[PDB]
């Protein structure tokens, strides 16, 4: 019997949203038969790789940094590796792939099409890693994910003093205030302290309220990845209860997209927003170049996941659910997402696809599973 | 001794707008004491010009619609007139021209390059004409400018019976409910009977609720101009009071231009949604491809008016002033509009421009007033 309220007891929500996992694992694995069982593909929690495992994953990214770009160079002067072709393609979308009704669905289909990436371009063989936000709550800077060892997606930035608070606008409501964070500087350990960041920043919101915004945020633009892991912000919109909160308290995919992403106004910037302005830095504090931090793939990985929890816990009604238009907050209005809505990445990998297609982790050029 | 509290009577707030206006017209004559008296271009209502004076404007306009557009094909495909070439930007730019800080000095500069093209490729010596919303209140039908006669921009379409409301939406706030008008159709009469409108629809309202979106606006979609005129919109929102009250009680430009354009969530569209709404049809409804029904023009030129008056009433404070951000309702956030920021038409004309060479009527390019 699955729980039905989330409870405030971390170890009692964490042991929950295991169970609900768990549940939708047999819903998944039952019901498989192009995808069988026996062709079906194992996402896991990064503290579930090994060393090793760990080091052919960080490999295998650092590879995309350093093959040539796809994308023609004038349509973005910026981009310089097959990295970037997925930075790009985020930036140029951003307006119509958050807050909108393709938002889970496109970024399903995003960090899919970078895993093939890796796959096929980067001999990557092992498993999908995710970040499970609520285990790195009480302290982010022990996070397997940013604890800046050679298994980390780097570390955390170098320590810049006197910050001021960081300040988030949406349309005219008052910020949402959060504290800087225990960096701010370059990421000068870990795997990637070589990276070059090259695109951006598009909407880059820094300590103490100001954002700083290029001119075309796809142009060449070389420096360092910037971090400033913020514990509090976990602490707040991240941890095990908050999780729970969100597959149970979400009776529609509006109520879950939206608490997800967090409702403008509200204060809260959910478990999406509070993964995101955790790493803090550049690009970490831009809702554009997000990808450009390692992290962004291990995040929504843990965002598909909750998804596909959700999903799966009321499979007839809620596999195909979409809700939405094509405009971020419906800002023009536009018409509603339909399941014939077509959703493309433009160079970075795959081709066009129908909203129908993506809606199943076990369908249309998905075949893998959450453990 | 001017007024300052609207008045609630048609004709007592019209003759409140008649003096908030003379006196806007003393002031910048008294400024301009390369913007001189012998110079100054006045712009003047429709219902001003004589019958000449109304065809001549009407040819120059049917003139930019048979020249060929300057536009590369790759970037508007279905650009294949001068007008077209205006229409285009601004179905390329909707997102970063209205609710932005650069909205009213943006249009500003669009109708004043609209006016150069008249006046340099089809030989336009007259005066550039406005739509006085608050006179046609009473029957838009009759209106000077949409009565379908050969001096109006076309009149009404082709009846449609027993059609749904307008119901326009933004964001999250419930819809507004419009009557669809007194038409619906092509339109039926006038000079603009034949004229071809290309480009969209980008995001077409509809009566009964639903929006038709073409997959690129920007592609060849050749059809007829659609009206239904509407008095009740004017009725609602454009009326003598309602122009008095948006520039009495409007104590910063902030609370201008919103008021203007109508705050999302008050159940207002404000003097600009009411004029262009009024216009039913396509792409009357469209705020995108709005350009596209030729009153856009006039409409336009009274908005511009109502600023310059408004401007007029406390130039120290108002003249340069701005408020809003480069990104439509601010979603996703942007940084705040300065007087560096650079608007540009596209190909449609003249070259970039920054926000400080746009705030005064007579200065940088502009020396003009209006009576
Ligand atoms: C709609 O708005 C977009 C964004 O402002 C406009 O995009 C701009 O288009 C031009 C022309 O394609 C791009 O520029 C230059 O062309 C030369 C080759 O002649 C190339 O070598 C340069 O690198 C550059 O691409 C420009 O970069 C591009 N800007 C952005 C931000 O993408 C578009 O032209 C507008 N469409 C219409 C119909 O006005
Ligand atoms: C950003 O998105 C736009 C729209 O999807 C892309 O524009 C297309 O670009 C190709 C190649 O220049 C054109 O043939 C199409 O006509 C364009 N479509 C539209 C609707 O304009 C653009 O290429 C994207 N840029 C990147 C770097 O991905
Ligand atoms: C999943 O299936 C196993 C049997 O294969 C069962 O023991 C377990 O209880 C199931 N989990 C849930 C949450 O139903
Ligand atoms: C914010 O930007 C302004 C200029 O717009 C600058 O003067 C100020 O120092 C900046 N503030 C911070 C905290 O960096
Ligand atoms: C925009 O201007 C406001 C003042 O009206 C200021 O408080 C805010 O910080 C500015 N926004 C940014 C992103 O700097
Ligand atoms: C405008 O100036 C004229 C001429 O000086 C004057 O007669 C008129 O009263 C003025 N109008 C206003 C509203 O100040
Ligand atoms: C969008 O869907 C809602 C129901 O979720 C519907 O009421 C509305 O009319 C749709 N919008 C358009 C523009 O059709
Ligand atoms: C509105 O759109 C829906 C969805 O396509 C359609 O079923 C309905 O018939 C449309 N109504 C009108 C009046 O066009
Ligand atoms: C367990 O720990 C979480 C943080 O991970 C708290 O938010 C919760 O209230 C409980 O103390
Ligand atoms: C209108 O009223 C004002 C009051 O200040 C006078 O200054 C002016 O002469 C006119 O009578
Ligand atoms: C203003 O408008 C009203 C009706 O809207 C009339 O009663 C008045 O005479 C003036 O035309
Ligand atoms: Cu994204
Ligand atoms: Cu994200
Ligand atoms: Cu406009
Ligand atoms: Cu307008």
């Amino acid at each position: 019997t699955l729980p039905t309220t989330a409870s405030s007891s971390t170890a009692v929500a964490s042991s929950q949203l295991d169970q609900l996992a768990n549940f939708a694992y047999n819903v998944t694995t039952d019901s498989v038969a192009g995808c069988t069982l026996q062709n079906l593909r194992v996402r896991r929690d990064w503290r579930a790789f090994s060393k090793t495992q760990k080091k052919d994953y960080i490999n295998s990214v650092l590879c995309l940094q350093k093959l040539p770009s796809r994308t023609p160079a004038h349509l973005a002067p910026g981009a310089r590796t097959r990295y970037d072709d997925f930075v790009a393609t985020h930036i140029n979308q951003t307006q119509i792939i958050h807050y909108t009704g393709t938002f889970l669905a496109w970024h399903r289909y995003f960090i899919y099409e970078f895993e093939q990436a890796l796959r096929d371009e980067c001999s990557y063989t092992g498993d999908y890693p995710y970040w499970n936000w609520g285990a790195d709550a009480d302290n982010m800077e022990k996070s397997q994910v940013f604890d800046g060892s050679e298994t980390s997606m780097s570390g955390n930035g170098e320590y810049i003093p006197n910050q001021g608070d960081i300040k988030l606008l949406l349309g005219n409501y008052p910020a949402i205030d959060l504290p800087p964070g225990s960096g701010g500087g370059c990421v000068t350990s870990g795997p990637f302290k070589d990276y070059k960041l090259n695109l951006g920043p598009a909407a880059l919101s820094l300590p103490g309220g100001n954002m700083t915004a290029a001119a075309n945020p796809l142009t060449y633009n070389p420096r360092c990845m910037k971090r400033s892991l913020t514990t509090e912000i976990l602490q707040r919109y991240n941890t095990f209860p908050k999780i729970v909160e969100l597959i149970l308290d979400s009776d529609d995919i509006w109520d879950f997209q939206m608490t997800m992403q967090g409702v403008p106004g509200s204060g809260s910037i959910g478990v999406h927003g509070g993964g995101h302005y955790s790493m803090g830095g550049d690009p970490g504090r831009d809702v554009y170049v997000s990808p450009g931090d390692t992290a962004f793939w291990l995040h929504h990985g843990m965002i598909d996941r909750v998804w596909w929890i959700w999903q799966n816990l009321d499979l007839r009604k809620r596999q195909n659910a979409i809700s939405g238009t094509g405009t971020f907050m419906n800002n023009p209005a536009s018409p509603n997402t339909t399941l014939d809505t077509v959703i493309d990445l433009g160079y970075a990998n795959g081709g066009p696809i129908a909203m129908r297609d993506l809606m199943s982790t076990t369908a249309g050029p998905f075949c893998y599973v959450y453990l």
